[PDB]
């Protein structure tokens, strides 16, 4: 139901428990906004999941034995043969970061005016895929954008939507079928095994290549484990191994499931591609070798990858998070359902009911619960999309929980909850924010705001 | 009451997870005897909170920072200045842990036929002193005997009786006052400011010196600044100076509160002990300015016991025990009163009634823990006892217990949970734990090597 | 000259040490090209000085102190006010290496059909300034080109090329001036610090940027202190902080000088331009807060960039290099002169005279070397060249060189000696050296993946 | 001849470069005593081998998989298995150094009043066994204390002193022989191998025990690979192994050739022995599962002593030393030859014609090293043997200069060297030394001394 975590506290980092008051103070000072924060005033920081996880012990000895050489580095060696060995792909190019290995795939694989569909977007993937002249196709199924809706698997692509764009455009102007694993956006939600059979059947029917983001490819694979039919008796290797060999390729963030704080991957069968991706490695990320990573870091993604295979971890990592979800929601809070498996989504609709989509009530939110927990969250609702004069109104309104893995504990969440719940008596204080500074691209990093 | 950790987790340590048909095979490997487990094969091990923490990023920060000289080393002085500051001694000698001080402070204050009083006491310290040629005597409060009896402070020593030892004895006799912080024999009992101040008082009047054994003393201040009325307006630190200033040394092992996983080091404050300390270190330990530790680990243990001296640390740490005797005690599950700074201790005679302890029922108790848990917990009762080596027959102790030793930092109250639930589902059908037999018992120390077969 | 290293060796790293016969076989299995070997095969790897620096125990001890957070690290903040302080630029922007930073400014700075000017150029600083539209013109003096003539300071920028650039061209269309500091292509050549002021006091007068390619701006300064009159008696620091102050910005490769094995960074003052450079790091890098970096590698870099600041730190580094271009020079051995900062270059022209430039010399000589001594070294010559994609041919540069890179802090003089005895043992006879032919050729990089055999 | 160092350097150590005029004020603060002196002063400090060593990437990842397990830790596992594969013992004790095993052996062994007979004696070693009531015979042979007499292997026991003691004593007053590899007082001298098969030969044949302090043994092993002959084409492990073949038991101080900065272990091979050992290294060092030690640091001395047994390794580390020997004898200074595997030890007595053995000659010429140098040294002459009003006079008068491995480079070895020579020049200026504290017992260390 909720199991321990199935391993032990090696070494602890040093936080500030500062009271609140004095947390008040620090709110104020950064203008009520979560990403102007300092680390070293949040006492948990639920920002994201990126980047943030806590190494083993075999990561750390492994960071002691860096081979730091520009080429043939015995590093890039472990690395390479352990994602063969896992995703089952011809060729990997390590990059820093997922969005390096993403620069890397929209110049490879769009031409100018074709059409890239996917299960929702991502706000670095979307850009990519844009900057290179293709438009955005949204081929998830409607069920994905509803907060409340509580069914599983909510991340599948509809068949009838990807078959309606190859209908309509045709599969010479369909550049990729970019299938995320899981959907970040749709809070963190699954992709059953047989949604991606089913794009692979129709689109090699097409001749249509797919490519996926593999970023939190091990949580999804854990549900598909756990909830879908006859996968119950295989193991999270055996799952990740078979969603790979239904793709020509992917993207993957390491800094999310590979159980690191820096790094990605770039990987593909076609060996023309390979050949370009080199190519187009050197100038933006590194040699083929080390693709923009020292030594060490590409042999504690091996090492990670390696680690997220064990059940008992990625059971605990999903549950921890679905943990801090049900408490929320034995309370009466709501939130995006069902829980994801990275984040706990608070539906900022439902919390400031009586505020518009205009005041911005997810960013006040995340900003109040700094103010009263202490805790770090995201906005991923409005101001993620942006300021629009000719607002981007996206359908979810939301504040993201974002748990980093083999970090906190259950008492955290509980923390968390108990801080939240006490929130969501006086929602109504929540006050409006407006822009005053805006970024012309991804904009809610820099943009400044003050109450309306 | 129960607090969330007052920190992160920065790294993992990698456990097995062995399922329990794969737990009983191990255990049946291991003789019935936890202390012949692997350690690979323990998800949760309690065997001991010594040497077994888990230190912070800014320790393995100055993991990498060893001044590794053999004299002169930039740690030592960090060491040196720290233990100073918080402590209050003049001078420090380091140790690589806690029984090499005991070795060095038998050695320069006992003169053979004196004598050595104290709340109780400990094997290795009790050993150096015996060692040396000087009787023990206990001169706790007789609440300390009393295993059930849930008081406070139930280690802080009858003034009556050190009194009754003055007058009985010659105070010339005396060689010192060794008293305790916390009293592990106890539980984990800690001693009042109170009584350490009337102990000095009592002292100083007849020119007695007194050491204390401070391996657990930061958990032992977290006891002072929550029960004794007067200092919860005072920090921990401000305590712990307090509490050494009724002292003339102390003995000292960092692998409990200095939150290291070895180290240790001797205090006093007298000059002419001090140069006698500085001639006896380099025959046991090493020179002065390291005593048997590398630079990198006097680092570690600098660092360690500051970070020690955090309220919401060391409050976490006893509260973390407390809830595992706690949700015990709400079970009904039998366990010695009150729950000490750093382990739980089960009553295996109240456990296993349908046992003679003959039959070793906190050995078997221990083995059945680790089968249904993966938890490996410590047999305190008859088997570590020993046996009369004149008689042979068993030592038979009034207290037949198991021991949940929790290390600091390491573990979360989900770990607490799993040891809980395992117990208390053991508990629930007690009457089926059997009993044990010798199969192997070795010469001394049978504790370590033992091993057994179910009667 | 040439001084002892002003540091001890805290950690080794572990080699394999093979034999001269299974030294061929893996040179053969690599199909003669030393980017092909593996690094576990490898003694002294000389490929590059690029992330292959041995950082400090400050360092590593900056590694277990590393606020991975994704907004807000404390390791940003140590970085930020270091190069604030030391660079003295008002903003920072963090990449995860100096093609990233490139990456930045040429999108920031260049307008399409502009100019960009400077001291010769670099593959990536140059491909990223055309790839946004720009025209690269060379205005280094002359002297800079003549690869045998020993004077100081050849990368210098010839400052009545640039007035004639200003003159020919519109100043409004000139994008930026890109001073490298040190000039990696002329074999690691300096700049003087009356350079810097000259051609930043010609620009301010069109209102024309200078951005800085600082990469080796540290072993640049050191040239300063040695051999510019006026400079003797001025720090490294202050010299660093001077140069920089003739300059709107840098991109910074700290991998090079600031003695990490990943990490960058761009610099500039313009508030407006950081205000894109923010929003432009989040496409590409990250947030400005970590900018495609862990914590810990902030950290670092932050530490390394200080400690570069040594003098007797960056003073061995260079009389090492020295050292190995003044022992090959002794013994006959024809090298690019004179010896730059971070490595030498051997004119494989000059010494397999008896070989055509199409038999690839400087590839076969780099395959030599390792054979004899297991040191790895670079082919630059006419295999790095490449072809030309519209005609077939090959590129024919006037360098056909190998390239002896010498890592930060990494090896010592003997180390050097076994490079140095090797090649001149090659020297003795080098008319035995065999030209190489194709046998697998790529359609593009083929420096990296191309395989030869002997002719 | 002079090999380049069989490594890279992945780490380096920062060191202080205070001039010459700095330097004395920092002797003056220190008294002239290089045993006072802070390590943060000290530019190259040879005061000793012992726990100085730069461990490898390989032992800093055991460092990252410590098991801190009270018992059954896999670290002594690991530890265990590698001392009974190299040195041949069934049985080892951890313990926290050198000094800690001999606590042991000397409490296991000596019967109060029998005779302990080696080759010479080290500090700790010899107290130890007089400790417990045994006295001390020397039965190295003559040569060894003759510091200008360059033989091989000075260190070999005379084998008719032995047989001397056993017919002047008997065989059953005779608690063990204690052979040490190498001979750290007379120079590092080396002990063949045809000598420790003698010693066997004829212990055994009385029923003796022989222990050997195994302290420097690689060392050992590679003077007998270079030197003598039939071991040519033997490894250094090979050697190694025979070499513990004719003992029945070791001390090791892991301090020295394991390569570590702290640890050592206690070796027998009968049951009866170990069993009391398992006893008695409770009370003083800890649990026979480690022994006073760390996990990690049984790993790294487990990973240590195999990284040892490499020919190429221990080759530079011998011919380092040599290095330094070679230099200063040609320029025609002073020292004890041959050149040990360990350390160059300045001969006081030639260096310091004009002072007596009461003036101490060797503490004012290491004391006037660091002044002039900054280099550390230890006095290794008469005040390790002390002060005797009813002094212990030494035939070695010597000044130590102690070559920690893989710490240093020849380039530290020239400063060393040119630094010592200008010194050899004005020796007149060496004053001499009195002691103002004595300590009772190992005095040398807490010793103050004033010039008289
Ligand atoms: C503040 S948003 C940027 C970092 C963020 N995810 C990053 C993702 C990337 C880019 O990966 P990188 O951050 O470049 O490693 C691609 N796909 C997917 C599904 C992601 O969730 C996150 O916090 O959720
Ligand atoms: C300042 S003297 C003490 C440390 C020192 N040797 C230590 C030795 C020990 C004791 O070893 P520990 O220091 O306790 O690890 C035993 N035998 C032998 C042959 C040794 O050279 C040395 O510096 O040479
Ligand atoms: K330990
Ligand atoms: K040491
Ligand atoms: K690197
Ligand atoms: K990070």
């Amino acid at each position: 139901n909720y199991p321990a975590e199935p391993f032990r506290i090696k070494s602890v980092e040093t936080v500030s428990m500062i009271p609140r008051d004095e947390r008040l103070k620090k709110m104020q000072e950064a203008g009520y906004n979560t990403f102007l924060l300092n680390s070293k005033d949040i006492y948990i920081d639920l920002l994201t999941d990126s980047g943030t996880n806590a190494m083993s012990d075999k990561q750390w000895a492994g960071m002691m034995m860096g081979d730091e050489a520009y080429a043939g580095s015995e590093n890039f060696y472990h690395l390479e043969r352990t994602v063969q060995e896992l995703f089952g792909f011809k060729h990997i190019v390590p990059t820093h970061q997922g969005r390096g290995a993403e620069n890397l795939l929209s110049q490879l694989a769009i031409k100018p005016g074709q059409y890239v569909a996917g299960n929702m977007y991502f706000t670095t993937t979307r850009y990519h895929q844009e900057k290179n002249g293709a438009v955005f196709v949204d081929i998830v199924r409607d069920e994905a954008h509803d907060a409340g809706l509580n069914i599983a698997f909510k991340g599948d692509i509809d068949l009838k939507k990807l078959q309606k764009l190859i209908d309509e455009k045709g599969a010479e102007n369909i550049a990729y079928i970019c299938l995320a694993v899981t959907v970040n956006l749709a809070g963190g939600q699954p992709v059953s095994m047989a949604n991606m059979r089913a794009v692979r059947e129709l689109t090699a029917a097409h001749g249509i290549k797919v490519f996926y983001d593999a970023t939190r490819c091990v949580e999804n694979a854990y549900f598909i484990k756990e909830q879908e039919q006859g996968f119950e008796n295989k193991s999270i290797a055996e799952i990740v191994h078979e969603m790979f060999s239904y793709a020509d390729g992917c993207t993957m963030s390491g800094k999310k499931d590979c159980l690191v704080n820096i790094g990605g991957f770039l990987c593909m069968n076609d060996d023309e591609m390979f050949s370009s991706a080199k190519e187009l490695v050197v100038v933006y990320e590194g040699m083929p070798s080390y693709g923009g990573l020292a030594g060490r870091d590409m042999e504690a993604m091996a090492i990670g990858l390696r680690e997220a295979m064990q059940y008992e971890y990625i059971e605990h990592r999903v549950k921890q998070v679905r943990y801090l979800g049900d408490k929320l929601k034995a309370a009466g809070v709501p939130i995006v359902e069902p829980v994801g498996g990275h984040a706990v989504f608070l539906d900022a609709r439902r919390f400031c009911e009586h505020l518009t989509q205009d005041e911005f009530p997810a960013q006040s939110l995340a900003a109040s619960i700094y103010v009263e927990t202490g805790v770090r969250s995201m906005e991923r609702g409005i101001i993620s999309a942006g300021r629009n004069n000719v607002h981007h109104r996206p359908k979810l309104e939301t504040v993201r929980l974002t748990i980093p893995r083999r970090v906190y504990t259950y008492a955290h969440m509980d923390v968390v909850a108990d801080g939240i719940i006490k929130l969501y008596q006086h929602k109504e204080d929540i006050r409006g924010l407006k822009f005053i500074y805006e970024p012309k691209q991804l904009r809610a990093f820099t943009a400044r705001f003050d109450y309306i």
